[PDB]
C-alpha cells in the first residue's frame, strides 16, 4: 500500500512557543458616493450636456443603486404749228404740199367721214371768203347760176367740223379712261392701306400681350425660386444638424458603457465588502467572545485572546496569540498498517522518535504511548478515494451570431435615383430681320416725289415770236453793209 | 416542555471507521482575458468598423477592468340726248339741239346727208334772194345756227376736259403726298415692331439660359441632399444594431467581473484551508475532506490548489436515542462537549463521532435553573438590490420631445401663361392681291400722232422778199463799181 | 511589555447556562426570473417597439445570463412766250369787256395764226347771221359793194378752227404727261405693297414662333416644378422621419442602460446567494452531523445539537445551544510575566481570584491551578508584531479623457453653404406703341379720296425775251472790231 494515506512524511512540529500580537483590519462598509452622469460623460461640452438630457433618467437609476448600497432754213423764217392727227393729217400733207389752193381738192376719207384738218391759214382764209362773196355778187348777175362758187364755203367747213369731232371724240375717250382709272387706283390704295392699319394692330396686339405674358412669368418665376431656395437652405441646416447629433450621440453611447462599468464594479465591491462584513461578524463571535481552535483564525499562531477596535470604515482586531519559536521535523504517518487493521490516531498525529511509534498533537511535541483508548482501528487497509472540485459558477456568455446576419434580418438599404429635369436648352425664340423691306418703304416713300405732275407743264401754249420777212431784208442789207467797210478797212 | 430541546431523537453515532483519502481541488486564480471589440461586435463587417471607431475608448476601458482582475366729266354727253331726238333722220340735226348754261350745243359730226342739207340752205337763200325781194335770204339762218351752235359744243367739250384735267391733276398731287407720307408711317411702324419683337426674343433666350443654369444648380444640390439622406438613415439603422450588441458586450464584461468575485472567495477559502489543514488539525466535521480530518498535503495547480486530504470517515453506524437536554425535576441538564445517549434504560453522555458512552457525573453534564427555552430567530437574508423604477416611455418622451411635420412645399402655378399667336394672313393676302391687281389701273392712251406744219410766206411775200433781194443785190453792184 | 499581551482587563466569564433554540434561515436558491426587454423598455408605445427590433437579440442574450443562475436757232434766236389758258380767256374777256360786237378787232394772234375761243353766246350767234344775211341782200341793190358786210361771217369761224387745232394738241399734251406720271407713280406703288406684304409675313411667323416658343417654355417649366416639389416634399418627410427616429434613439439607449443595472444586480445578487448556499453546505455538514466547538456558529451560545428543515427556497435550521444566564467580570490577563519568561496557558485563559492566578476555560468559570501541563513557558518576554491587512479588491475604474479630446478625433463637423440660384428679375421684355402710325394710315384710307377746296389752275405765264437783231448787227460788227484789232496789231 503506497498510498498517501500511510507512506510517512517529515513535517514540524512546534516544540518551543512565544507570544505575537497581529493588528487585522476588516472593512465592514464603503462611503456612499453618488455620480452626475452629465460631468462624467461630457463635463464642460454643451453639445453633449444638451443631448444628454433627451437620454432620459438613467442617472437617478444607476445612482439609486449605488444609494443602496451604503429744217433749219424753215425754222428760221416760218412759224411752227403742231397739230394731234388721228390718223388722216399726214395724208394730207401728202396732198397739199404748199398750195393752198388744193385744200378741198383730197379731203381725207377717216372711217366713213370726209375730214380736213382744223387749221386755215391765211392764204385759205382769203380764198374761201372770196368764193363766199363771190357766189353772192355772181347770183344776181348770173340770174343765180353764180352762186355755186359758194359751195366750197359749206363744204370746207362741215369736213373740218368732222376732222374736229374726230380727235375730240379720242380726247373724250381718253380723258374717261383717265378718270376712271385715276378713281379705281385710289380705291385699292385705300383698300391696302386699311388692311396694313389692321395688320398693324393685330400684330401690336399680340407683340403686347406675349409681353405682359412674359413678365409675368418672369416674375412668378422669381417667387419659385424664392421658396424653393429658401426651402432648400432650411433642409440642409436640418442636415447639418442631424448629421453633427449623430455623431455626437455615437460618443455618448460609448462613454455610457464605461459610465456603466464604473457601476458594476462598484456594486461589485460592495458585495465583496459585505462578505467582509459578515467575516467580521464571525471574527467577533468566535475571538472576542470565545477561544479558537483553529490556526492562523484570529491573527497567525494560535488564539488566546482578541479585542475588538472600532475604525472609520471597518473593524480592527487587535489577537493575542502565541506562534512556535522553534522547531524540529519528525517523521509522522497518517496511518499505520498493523497486519490489515489500520491504526489511526483519534485527534494527534503519529510522531515517531526514531525507533518507536507515538501520539502526539499537532500543535506541540509530546509523545504518549499508543493505548487502545487512544486510537481507532479499522477493519480492512485499504482506502477510500473522492474527489471534490469546487468550481465556481461558469456564467452563460452571449452568444451573438454575425452582425451581417443580424443586421440582415431588419436593415432597409436604399439609395435614392438622381433628380432628373426636362431639358429647355432647346427652346430658340428666333428674331427677325425685315430692315430691306423697310429701306424699301423709305426709299418708295422718298422717290414718289418724281411721280408728281407738275401743274406749270400742263397748260403750256408754246409760242416763237418769229421774224418777219421785212427785217430778214434789213438783217441781209445790214450783214452786206458791215462787211464792204471793211475792204477800206485793210487797205 | 414541548421545544425541540427536550424531546428525543435518533441519530446515527459511528461506531467504526475507516481511512479515506479525499482530492479536492480549488481555483485560485484566473487566465488574464481580453476583448476585441471590434470583432465583437462587428467582425468582418467594414460599415460596422468604421462607425465603431466613432464611440470612443470603450474596448480600452472594459480591457482595463478585465485586465486588472488577473363741270363734271359728265354732261359732255349730250351725243346721248341728241341721238336719242334725231331718230336718225339727219334732217332733225337743228331741231334736236341740246342746252348748256344757256348755251345751244350740236355735236361737231356732220354726215354727207347733213353737209348737203346745210349747203343747199345756204345755196337756196343765195339764189332766191333779190328775186323773192329780201326775204328770201332767211333760208340762210339754219347754215349759220347749226355752225354756230357746233362751235359752242366743241367749246363746251374742251372746257369740261380741261376742267378734269385739272382736277385730277390737283387731285393726283394731294393723293401722292399723302401715300408717301402713309409709306412713312408703314416704314416706321415696322421699324418699331421690329425692335420690340426682337427684344422680347433675346429676352426669351436670356431667360431660358438662365434657367438651365438654375436647374442645373437645383438638380446637383438636391442629388447632394439625397446622397447624404441616404448614407444618415443607412447609418442610425448600422448603430442601433451596435448599441443593442454593446449590451451584450457588457454583460460579457459583467459575468467574467462577478466570476472573478468568485473565484477571489476561493482564493481565501484556499488560503484558509491551507492555515487550517496543513498547518493544523481540524476539528470541524467535513471542513478539509469528508470524514474527520487526519492530514492534508498541499498540492499545486495550473490555476489553483489540490488538497489531498486524508481523514477518517465511519464504516459502520447504529441509531441512538439522543436528547439535547434533559429535564429532571425541573432543572434541565445537558453535557458540555457531547450528547446525551440511551442504552433503553439508563442515559450517558457519548462524543458526537464516536460512541464511547461515560456515565453520566457533574464534571460531564451542565445543569440550568429552570426548564424553558430561550427562542432566537437569525434571518441570515442576502442584500435586496434597489433596482432601477422608470416611468412609461410616452411620458418619459414627452419631456424634450420635438414632434415635428414639416408643411408641403407648394410653388406658384405657372400654367396659366398663354403666348397668344397671330393670324393677319387675310390683310397679307389683300395686300398681296392689291399689289398685283394694281397693272389693271394703269393708264393706255389712245395714241394720236404728231403733225407738224409750218407757216410758209404766201407767194405774194415771196415774190417781195425775191424783189427786196434784187434792189439790194443791185445797189451793192452800183456799189461794187 | 506595555502591549495588549500583558494588558490585565477585565471580561465577562458565564457561570450559568440556559437552553437556547435558534432559527437559522438561509437562502440558498433563486426563482426563475427573466425580463421582457419590449416591455421593460417600450410597454405600450409602437414607436419605440418598432425602433427596438432592430436594436438586435440583446434581449436573448440577457436573458441568457439569467436563466443560466437558475428748235436750237429757234431758242437762241427768237422770243418765246408761254401763256395759259386762264390767261388767254381773261384777255379776251379784257378785250370784248361787255360789249358783244368787238370780237374781230383784237382777235388773237398764237404761232402766225389769228385765234378766238370757240364760244358764242346768243349775241354774238344774232350779230354774225344778221351780218350774213344783210351781205346777200344789200349785194344785189348796191351793185356788190353790199356783199362786204359777208367778211366778219367767214372770218369768225377760221379763226375759232384755228383756235380749235391748237388747243387740241395741248390737251392731249397733258393727257400724255398725267398718263406717264400715273403710271410711273402705280409702279413704285405696287413695289411698297410687296414690301409691306412681305415684311408683315416675317413678322407675324416670327411673332407666332416666338409665341409657340414660350409655350412650350411654360409647359416644361411647370413640369420642371411639378417633379422640384415631389421630390422636396419626399425629402422632407424624410428628414422628419429621421430626426424623431434620432430622438427615439437617444431615449431607448438611456432605458437599455437601466435594463442593464437590472440585469447586473440580479447577477451579483445570484452570486450571494450561491456564496450562501456554500454556506449552508459547511452548517448542514458541521452542525447538523458533528458537534461545533465554534462559539455562535450554529446558533447563538455553545453548539448541542442541530435539526435541518426544508424551505421553499432555502434551508432552515433549529439550533439547540446553551447561552450564559447570569455571568460576572473577571480580572484577567492573556500572559503574565515572571522572571523575564512569559507564561501562557495550553487552551483557556489566565483568571485571577484577586490574590492568586488560575486557569479557566473561556466559556466556563472552573479555575484550576497553574501546572507545567496545563500552561506554556516561553523563551523570553518580548512580543512579535504583525499586520493582516484584509484588503478587499479595488477595481480598474475606467479613466476618459475629455468629451471634446474624445470627439475631435473622428468629428466631422461640416455646415452646408447657403443656396445662391441666378437671379432673373432683369428681364423686362419691352411693350411696343405703334397707335400713332395706325391711326395716320386708318386716316389716310378715309382721306385718299376726299375732294379738294382750292383747285390750282394750270400752265404758266413765263417770258424769255431773246436779243433782237438790232444787238446781233452789233455782235457781228464786234466781231469786225477784233478783225481791225489784229489789223491795227499787223500795221
Ligand atoms: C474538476 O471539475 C472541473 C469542472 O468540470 C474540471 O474542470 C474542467 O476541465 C475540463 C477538462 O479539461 C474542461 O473541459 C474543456 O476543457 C477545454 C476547454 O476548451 C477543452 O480543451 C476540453 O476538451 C477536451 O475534452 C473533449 C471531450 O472529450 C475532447 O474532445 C477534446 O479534445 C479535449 O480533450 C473541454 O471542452 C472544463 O472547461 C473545465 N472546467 C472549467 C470550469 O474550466 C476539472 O478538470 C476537474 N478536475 C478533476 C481533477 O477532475
Ligand atoms: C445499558 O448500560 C447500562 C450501564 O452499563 C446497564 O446497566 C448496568 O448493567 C450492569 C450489568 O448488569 C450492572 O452491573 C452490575 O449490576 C449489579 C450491581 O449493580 C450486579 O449484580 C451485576 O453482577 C452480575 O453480573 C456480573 C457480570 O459478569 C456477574 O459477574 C455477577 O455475578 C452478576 O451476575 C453487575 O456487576 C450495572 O449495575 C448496571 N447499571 C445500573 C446503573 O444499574 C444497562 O443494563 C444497559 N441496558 C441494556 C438494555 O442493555
Ligand atoms: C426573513 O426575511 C425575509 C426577507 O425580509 C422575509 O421574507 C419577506 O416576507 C415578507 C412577508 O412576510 C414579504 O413582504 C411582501 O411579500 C409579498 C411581496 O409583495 C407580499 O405578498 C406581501 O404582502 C404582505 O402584506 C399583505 C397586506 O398586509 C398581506 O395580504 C400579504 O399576505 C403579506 O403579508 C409583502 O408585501 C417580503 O417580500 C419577503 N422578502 C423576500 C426577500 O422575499 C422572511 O419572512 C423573514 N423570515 C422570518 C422568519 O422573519
Ligand atoms: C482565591 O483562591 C485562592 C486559592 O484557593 C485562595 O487561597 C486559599 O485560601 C484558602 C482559604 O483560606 C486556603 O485554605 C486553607 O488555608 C490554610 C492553609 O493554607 C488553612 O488555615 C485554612 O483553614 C482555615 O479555614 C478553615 C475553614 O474555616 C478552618 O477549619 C481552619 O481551622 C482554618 O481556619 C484552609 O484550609 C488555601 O490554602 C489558600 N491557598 C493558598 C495557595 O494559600 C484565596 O484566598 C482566594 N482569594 C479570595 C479573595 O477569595
Ligand atoms: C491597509 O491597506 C489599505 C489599502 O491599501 C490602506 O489604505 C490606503 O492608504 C493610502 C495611504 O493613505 C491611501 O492612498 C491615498 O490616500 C489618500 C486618498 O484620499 C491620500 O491622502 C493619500 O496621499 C498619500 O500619499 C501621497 C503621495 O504618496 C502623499 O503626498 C500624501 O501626504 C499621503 O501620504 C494617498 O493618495 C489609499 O487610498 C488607502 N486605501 C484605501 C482602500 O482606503 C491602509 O492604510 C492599510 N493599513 C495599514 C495599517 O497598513
Ligand atoms: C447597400 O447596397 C449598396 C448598393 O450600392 C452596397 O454598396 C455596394 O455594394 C456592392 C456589392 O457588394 C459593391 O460592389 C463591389 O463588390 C463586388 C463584390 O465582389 C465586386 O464586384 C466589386 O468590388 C464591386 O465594386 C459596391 O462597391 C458597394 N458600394 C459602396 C459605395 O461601398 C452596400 O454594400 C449595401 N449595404 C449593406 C450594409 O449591405
Ligand atoms: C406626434 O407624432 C406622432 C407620430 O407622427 C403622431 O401620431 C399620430 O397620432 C394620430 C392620433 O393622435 C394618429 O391618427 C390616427 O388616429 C386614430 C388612432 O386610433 C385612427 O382612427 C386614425 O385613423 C389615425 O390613424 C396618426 O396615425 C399618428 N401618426 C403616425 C405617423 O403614426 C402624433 O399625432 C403627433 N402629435 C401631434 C399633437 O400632432
Ligand atoms: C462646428 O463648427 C461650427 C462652425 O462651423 C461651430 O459653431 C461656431 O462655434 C464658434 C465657437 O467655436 C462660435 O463662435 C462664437 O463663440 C462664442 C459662443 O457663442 C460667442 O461669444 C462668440 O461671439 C462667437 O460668435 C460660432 O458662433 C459658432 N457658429 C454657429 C453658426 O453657431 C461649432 O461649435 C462646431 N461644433 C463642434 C461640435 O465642434
Ligand atoms: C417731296 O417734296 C416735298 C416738297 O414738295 C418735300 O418737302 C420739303 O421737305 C424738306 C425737307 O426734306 C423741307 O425743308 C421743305 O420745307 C419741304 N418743302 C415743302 C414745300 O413742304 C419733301 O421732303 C419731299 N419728300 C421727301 C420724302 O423728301
Ligand atoms: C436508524 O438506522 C437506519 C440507518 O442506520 C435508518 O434507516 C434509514 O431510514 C430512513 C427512513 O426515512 C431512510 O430514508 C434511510 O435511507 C435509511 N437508511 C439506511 C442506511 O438504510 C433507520 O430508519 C433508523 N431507525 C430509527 C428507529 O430511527
Ligand atoms: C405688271 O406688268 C408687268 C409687265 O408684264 C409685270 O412684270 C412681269 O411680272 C411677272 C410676275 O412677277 C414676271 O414673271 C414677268 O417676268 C414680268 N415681266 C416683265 C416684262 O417685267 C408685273 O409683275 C405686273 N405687276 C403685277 C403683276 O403686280
Ligand atoms: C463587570 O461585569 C458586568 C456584567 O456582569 C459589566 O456590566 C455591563 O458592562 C457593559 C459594557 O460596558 C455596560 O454597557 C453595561 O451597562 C454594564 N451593566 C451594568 C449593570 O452596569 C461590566 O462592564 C464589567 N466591568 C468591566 C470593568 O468591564
Ligand atoms: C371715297 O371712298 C370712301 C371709302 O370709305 C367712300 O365712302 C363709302 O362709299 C361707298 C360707296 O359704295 C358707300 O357705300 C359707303 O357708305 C361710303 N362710306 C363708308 C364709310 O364706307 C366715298 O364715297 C368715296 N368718295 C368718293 C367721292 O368717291
Ligand atoms: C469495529 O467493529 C467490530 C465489530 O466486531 C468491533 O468489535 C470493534 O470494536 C470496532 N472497532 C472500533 C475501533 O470501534
Ligand atoms: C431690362 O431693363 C434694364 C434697365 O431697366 C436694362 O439694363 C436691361 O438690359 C434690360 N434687359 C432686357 C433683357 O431687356
Ligand atoms: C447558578 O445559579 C444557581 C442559583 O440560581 C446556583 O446555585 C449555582 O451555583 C449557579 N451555578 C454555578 C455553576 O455556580
Ligand atoms: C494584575 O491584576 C491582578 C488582579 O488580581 C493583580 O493581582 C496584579 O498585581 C496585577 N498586575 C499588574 C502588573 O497590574
Ligand atoms: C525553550 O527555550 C528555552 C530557553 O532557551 C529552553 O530552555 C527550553 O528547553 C526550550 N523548550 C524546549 C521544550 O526545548
Amino acid at each position: 500500500e503506497n498510498s498517501v494515506a500511510y507512506s510517512n512524511n517529515s513535517i514540524a512540529i512546534p516544540t518551543n512557543f512565544t507570544i505575537s500580537v497581529t493588528t487585522e483590519i476588516l472593512p465592514v462598509s464603503m462611503t456612499k458616493t453618488s455620480v452626475d452622469c452629465t460631468m462624467y460623460i461630457c463635463g464642460d461640452s454643451t453639445e453633449c450636456s444638451n443631448l444628454l438630457l433627451q437620454y432620459g433618467s438613467f442617472c437617478t437609476q444607476l445612482n439609486r443603486a449605488l444609494t443602496g448600497i451604503a429744217s433749219f432754213i424753215e425754222d428760221l423764217l416760218f412759224n411752227k404749228v403742231t397739230l394731234a392727227d388721228a390718223g388722216f393729217i399726214k395724208q394730207y400733207g401728202d396732198c397739199l404740199g404748199d398750195i393752198a389752193a388744193r385744200d378741198l381738192i383730197c379731203a381725207q376719207k377717216f372711217n366713213g367721214l370726209t375730214v380736213l384738218p382744223p387749221l386755215l391759214t391765211d392764204e385759205m382764209i382769203a380764198q374761201y371768203t372770196s368764193a363766199l362773196l363771190a357766189g353772192t355778187i355772181t347770183s344776181g348777175w348770173t340770174f343765180g347760176a353764180g352762186a355755186a362758187l359758194q359751195i366750197p364755203f359749206a363744204m370746207q367747213m362741215a369736213y373740218r367740223f368732222n376732222g374736229i369731232g374726230v380727235t375730240q371724240n379720242v380726247l373724250y375717250e381718253n380723258q374717261k379712261l383717265i378718270a376712271n382709272q385715276f378713281n379705281s387706283a385710289i380705291g385699292k390704295i385705300q383698300d391696302s392701306l386699311s388692311s396694313t392699319a389692321s395688320a398693324l394692330g393685330k400684330l401690336q396686339d399680340v407683340v403686347n400681350q406675349n409681353a405682359q405674358a412674359l413678365n409675368t412669368l418672369v416674375k412668378q418665376l422669381s417667387s419659385n425660386f424664392g421658396a424653393i431656395s429658401s426651402v432648400l437652405n432650411d433642409i440642409l441646416s436640418r442636415l447639418d444638424k442631424v448629421e453633427a447629433e449623430v455623431q455626437i450621440d455615437r460618443l455618448i453611447t460609448g462613454r455610457l458603457q464605461s459610465l456603466q462599468t464604473y457601476v458594476t464594479q462598484q456594486l461589485i465591491r460592495a458585495a465583496e465588502i459585505r462578505a467582509s462584513a459578515n467575516l467580521a461578524a464571525t471574527k467577533m463571535s468566535e475571538c472576542v467572545l470565545g477561544q479558537s481552535k483553529r490556526v492562523d483564525f484570529c491573527g497567525k499562531g494560535y488564539h488566546l485572546m482578541s479585542f475588538p477596535q472600532s475604525a472609520p470604515h471597518g473593524v480592527v482586531f487587535l489577537h493575542v496569540t502565541y506562534v512556535p519559536a522553534q522547531e524540529k521535523n519528525f517523521t509522522t504517518a497518517p496511518a499505520i498498517c498493523h497486519d490489515g487493521k489500520a491504526h489511526f490516531p483519534r485527534e494527534g498525529v503519529f510522531v515517531s522518535n526514531g525507533t518507536h511509534w507515538f501520539v502526539t498533537q499537532r500543535n506541540f511535541y509530546e509523545p504518549q504511548i499508543i493505548t487502545t483508548d487512544n486510537t481507532f482501528v479499522s477493519g480492512n487497509c485499504d482506502v477510500v478515494i473522492g474527489i471534490v472540485n469546487n468550481t465556481v459558477y461558469d456564467p452563460l456568455q452571449p452568444e451573438l451570431d454575425s452582425f451581417k446576419e443580424e443586421l440582415d434580418k431588419y436593415f432597409k438599404n436604399h439609395t435614392s435615383p438622381d433628380v432628373d429635369l426636362g431639358d429647355i436648352s432647346g427652346i430658340n425664340a428666333s428674331v427677325v430681320n425685315i430692315q430691306k423691306e423697310i429701306d424699301r418703304l423709305n426709299e418708295v416713300a422718298k422717290n414718289l416725289n418724281e411721280s408728281l405732275i407738275d401743274l406749270q407743264e400742263l397748260g403750256k401754249y408754246e409760242q416763237y415770236i418769229k421774224w418777219p420777212w421785212y427785217i430778214w431784208l434789213g438783217f441781209i442789207a445790214g450783214l452786206i453793209a458791215i462787211v464792204m467797210v471793211t475792204i477800206m478797212l485793210c487797205c
